């Protein structure tokens, strides 16, 4: 992994990870997050999601849009 800051951030998708990856409740609070993969997601549920989906492709990387 090419970086300057080596940043290997996981936000908590175990709560989510407790749901089957197809069907996760999310929050109906929005929270920009962006993932390792450069894409920015609603919230930490839906990171989540696509996180379980891709199976760790897109990890969390920081907060806010990308």
């Amino acid at each position: 992994s090419e970086a300057a800051s080596l940043s290997p951030k996981k936000v908590d998708c175990s709560i989510y990870k407790k749901y089957p990856v197809v069907a996760i409740p999310c929050p109906i609070t929005y929270l920009p997050v962006c993932g390792s993969d450069y894409i920015t997601y609603g919230n930490e549920c839906h990171l989540c999601t696509e996180s379980l989906k891709s199976n760790g492709r897109v990890q969390f990387l920081h907060d806010g849009s990308c």
